[PDB]
């Protein structure tokens, strides 16, 4: 008698199938998009959170071939400077990034995450003028006539810049903003078992279906989804791909590196970061271990590339016990 | 081979998905029924334990916006004696409390609980001319001839005043109590995973499945239901709305209180109430949060107001993963 | 491509609906059968354990109003000399046991266990002498050559002896047991998940849908069923009546009470039995408990007695969470 | 909308149903077969682990019907010797081993691993000239270029000895391998809840389908099928054998006996084998509870070889619960 | 700078030294005395609680050859009504308890408590009259006016009446309460780590030390000193004796016995008593454990007697470690 | 060869020896002094903490009879205008505080607190100004140059207001601020086992022995001394009485009263105060708990009135057993 669209499933009831391989793991493609507009050569972005990501995280972002959104917990004035740093960052002399996100003019590409507030408007119009490559309209609830007309707002304001909208669960949400001329959408609602969107409102949609329903609705258009939250190691990642994810959005897994927001400090005879969480070391090392995991997987499954990767393989679907 | 008549869901087994939305939490409306003839402002009614609803919770509660129901383990005379303080009771001067439940003479609303035993006919007299809004008939197992008929009792021998029949879990009990002439019915037979009634007698009904049973049953009769049992947070608040509930009783959150009986005391170095339960502090604290984890469900699913609500949105049913 | 005959469900999977009531638990009846030829009053019978059933507690159970089966692990002398301690024993001076099982001479009724082994006929006939009422073939694969013929000779040798055969869990094997002319069957293969059954061999069948497979298939016969395992508490025991059994066998549950085997000693500032599990004084409390949560799910599903218990009310099926 | 193409069983899901029975334990046949041309007495192999299968296990293992796979982990000439070792075993004086798998000269049988590495040929052709009956192609991912590739390279080279090729999990990949000429196939990708396939990877196929679908897809061929992982106890081994393997590896429960690689010493007050794993004293003992679980079963279930165990039986799928 | 008396120790801080034995554990003599005029056959007093003492349990306490000190928790009618059913006991036939302690008349003995509240008197007076042996002033603080003066009035209103005062811990009331006319006095002021005396006062004596300097006081005097608290096992008893006890007075360890107030029930599968603690079984079993573990430390010791074992044998000291 | 002064000990090395009493806790008078000018009728202080004394509760400590000091993380101007709260307060109408502290103008009494540095000057003007009754200079080292001239500047300055030094834990240090114009000291140096002082400085003394220390080089001079830390519960604050303190302060026991600083939230289904610590009630009770503790040991010691305790009852050292 209930009302229930479907049984939505999550990273932990599903497992991908070995397929026929012919290629290895260190000789697949991970090369996809962020939107539209906007190549990656790994499937991998940093999640618009005060601990995760300013500059220095972004431009190791934009270096490893991926991309990372800077966070809006700031003024509009230093929002759009830190934009500023990651575009006019110079490559150090004696380094090399072959795989480095890069816009027509060679600049590091870089996000930026705005909200629906009073004054977006003038936030979105000081990181576009800052050089910023996309746009995100990053909300908790992006089915939302608020989140739709930001979105058109920044497509019609400023027609070469790249925009995001989200966050969405569903295949009708997904089709409301790419109408609203989306360039991608960002898929997630409480999408993990101890969320607070869970708990306060009893609301959410299972990673992995909310995925696979959005890959679905999108189909043809040529408008990517980014997969953001419930991913807490590299099998997630390729799990989230397969259903049909074009890339990875990370948050708190980035927290606590080199690169990350906060400063190091001993704490019971050990290294965290102050703002704590623990140490991590160099960025470098998680993209390392993320996408080592993401070619174990599409060799597994004999996928050449990451269209291979999205469309071809197979889940088994497993138990609790 | 066994005799199983469906597979039945608790809160834990659901999650709302997220709809189309352009009208905010703050915005909603939470108006709804408790009974055909007693309208609520938010849907929240406070339960007949002892160490839960006497006058002055109910005095609260009905300030809220909602209805407290006075428990009946005290004598006759002391519980129209406590319905008596609720009726008469005159606004603090410098105080406004718009919400408030309130009867066409304007005074704060109220209901009292009673069994079935040999004075329940006495005690139903007593609670009435004390001036009780609304009688509930509350017993383990409303489904049974004893209830039924005392519930037919109470319509025949005091028309004027409302009644309130349970507890039940299944539509043909729904539809029983609803012939019977019960202005509403309480739904909640062993909801808990831990409850006695499950491990002593091996009988339940999860909840949302218990509270959308009895939804389809009473649908079209203008009969409301009462969701009493098995919500822990606001998020499964939220789900009961959905699953068809027209309000929710909740008891042992509101135990503890500073308006709930018992006195505070000093046990380990904090504060308790005693007869021990944790000190809560005053109500509208507990109120606040449930009803804006109910607010911003609503807004989530874009539900305007409570028959939105409670007749719009979906569910997914999710795995224990 | 597995060769999977059925989803199989334990206690734990179901939970009994409530049902329109108007006999309540203290009038409930809870008459029953054993066997073909032996009634109970509540439907109880004690274990064959060595640690559960000599003559003492035999005759309180009888006493009681179920039945005792004296354990096997003595020799046949003794095993016939606990039997004789039953059929002789007198009620005591101004004591009265009504419900007491009694064969047709005024004499308490009384079961023993025997075997497959080489002086398993010799045991039989030491038991029939001694004046048992019943005997039970008892092992832990009742579907097997050994036992159906040892059935049948228990009913040819001795046909005026009701024999109960067992242990079993399939239609087929209770349909075997009842050819081979068992007067009833018993009714549990690796029941419980805890079982070595299960650790050692893979083998065994969730006690519920046992129970229902075997209920069916003896359905018309007049043959009863014993359930036998997996029963935690008197919740479990009335789901395993409405699954379709006529008794239930408690084993470990009366071990350590006053009338069972073994001598109280203090250990850890605490009384025990010592051969040590936990003392838990007289055998009438634990029957109290386990018939009033029977009584109390035959008054909240409407069943005025034990046939209508086994055969009307109806079970939901619930998930984990 | 996701790929799913089945649910998959692990061992805890399922339960082998009790059968008609007339076969006792200790009086069924365990006699089977590793490959096209090579039985075995017992259904039992050791892995290919550096803790687990030098030429003392190896010997030990075929004297007690079954077959050691010595492992790679070591120069070519040192792996070479180890088989020698094997073939060139005498019995000891007063011993008599009846069960010893041995080949036509009366010699003990014995395999051997390889992988797909630049050396392998050279391995491979050490390891036939020292007389191994087995070449074991093993890797993470059989159903590859490499792997099929070796597979024909050594039944080409080497035509009079057998090949086993793995790990595979699907009928696909069963298919493709027999193709390729192995004489049997080894089954197990991430069949553990715990393995580093499943976590780092996202891939893996639960161990009782994958056993069930490449038996399904061997059928007929006369291509055995060997079951490798996940197995814990006893129990698991006769479910893998009623799902389809012909026989059982087993690696970590071998490891730390007398005949596994390591030398004795004491920590912690107690006996460990260090390289620690805890001591086990001799193999024999634990093949005599693994053979004696698996008749156990074949008991329960009326099977009277190992051929009736593999086709006849049926399982019962269970709940969490 | 502090006021310090004394390093003070407990039972833990102390062993008993083995000595020159020449007579076994069941031939050494444990009679010993209660008071001036009450000898007992062992040196064991039930405390006056009332979870501990009524006249079920002082009547099995005289019989061992100890006495009860029945509680004053109750109505003066209701606690002379307890002394009278221990004095007019009469032995069960087929029963000898040639030990029992039994006054000049051959009745049981008994003792009661009272306090120093305005009814002491009157109950006082009402126990005498019921015939009781010995009256106990039993009070947080017996070194203090009201009970020096209650003993007063007790010696100087019923001269034939024997009377014990406490509690005390210390050479200074030993002699005020001698002086008083205490025909015994009871030691033990905060002698537990864990007492209430203790964290919410500040104050206490450790209990070998106590009872030591209440000895030496009291030597020569004729005066026994009972020792009351900080008991937990055998061999703390026999310390006490070592340390100049004339007796010991247990209290929690009695509780929960058959002959202690309460009734036994079912929790938790186990049997409590009620008013809950573990059922203990019967009275008689721990006096054992107690007399026999005093029974060893006598033969350790060399100690042929009661006197022999307070004043001869000697302790060593030891560490935390 | 170490150069240790002493051995020091802290409130769990003793215990208080009972002493003849013969007036009752009820009735002994708790009268004593803060400083050389400034009486309290109950012997307690609350600290200079942020989260315990504004002047809420500096005004409910001395309506108890004791007082409260006004913390100084504020600006001078918030710490003045806090002072002055106090000292303007008037008496609910129909509230009686006979034991309140009150200055000569029937004013209620309040401390502050300063520290040294470059605004101290500023500061104590402006607390003297708004009428503070005893400026507390409170530093972590009060044995120093900088706290001792400051000592003397406030006296030289402000010769009608009383002046407290500290923190001290020595003889030496009580006289050097004595003769620096001290009207009290306050003794605590790394007091607790857990205090940071120790584990980072490696220094403290044990707050018994510190007490004691400082108690005997202020004899006969009429300067009190105020014990601060190490008190768990009221025994120790009786402790610290007979060590020689006049009076207690008490911290953190008194943060998250409803008078202390922070506002109550629900946590965790259970009332906080934030800024979190629990919510604890009214201040009253817990002042009621200490002082009812101290009572009771003062009774235990005969002590009729504070002079007596602080100097006639002994102690008894005790092992860690
Ligand atoms: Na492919
Ligand atoms: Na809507
Ligand atoms: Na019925
Ligand atoms: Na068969
Ligand atoms: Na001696
Ligand atoms: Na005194």
């Amino acid at each position: 008698m209930l009302r229930i669209s479907q049984e939505a499933l999550t990273f932990d009831d599903v497992l991908l199938i070995p397929g026929y391989s012919e290629v290895l793991p260190k000789d697949v493609s991970l090369k996809t998009r962020l939107t539209r507009g906007i190549e990656l050569n790994i499937p991998l972005v940093s999640a618009a959170m005060d601990t995760v990501t300013e500059a220095r995280l972004a431009i190791a972002m934009a270096q490893e071939g991926g991309i990372g959104i800077i966070h809006k917990n700031m003024g509009i004035e230093q929002q759009a400077a830190e934009v500023r740093k990651v575009k006019k960052h110079e490559t150090a002399k004696a380094k090399t990034y072959p795989l480095a996100s890069k816009d027509e003019q060679g600049r590091l590409r870089v996000g930026a995450a705005v909200g629906t507030g009073a004054d977006t408007g003038e936030r979105v119009a000081a990181l576009v003028a800052a050089g910023v490559d996309v746009v995100v309209v990053d909300t908790a609830h992006g089915h939302s006539k608020g989140v739709i007309e930001r979105v058109r707002w920044v497509k019609q304001t400023f027609p070469d810049v790249q925009v995001i909208g989200g966050n969405i669960a569903t295949a009708e949400a997904a089709k409301a903003l790419a109408e609203a001329g989306a360039d991608a959408v960002k898929v997630g609602i409480g999408p993990g078992s101890i969320c607070t969107t869970r708990i306060v409102a009893g609301v959410g949609v299972p990673q992995i279906s909310a995925i696979a329903n959005v890959a679905a609705a999108l189909e043809g258009t040529g408008v990517p989804l980014i997969a953001d939250g419930g991913i807490r190691f590299s099998g997630d990642l390729a799990k989230a791909m397969v259903a049909g994810a074009y890339c990875v959005m990370m948050g708190s897994m980035f927290a606590g590196t080199e690169e990350a927001p906060g400063e190091i400090e001993l704490f019971q005879g050990r290294s965290y970061k102050s703002y704590r969480v623990p140490y991590k070391g160099a960025l470098s090392a998680i993209v390392h271990q993320l996408m080592g995991g993401l070619r174990a997987a599409m060799g597994y499954t004999g996928s050449a590339d990451i269209q291979q990767m999205r469309t071809q393989p197979q889940f088994v679907r497993i138990t609790g016990a």
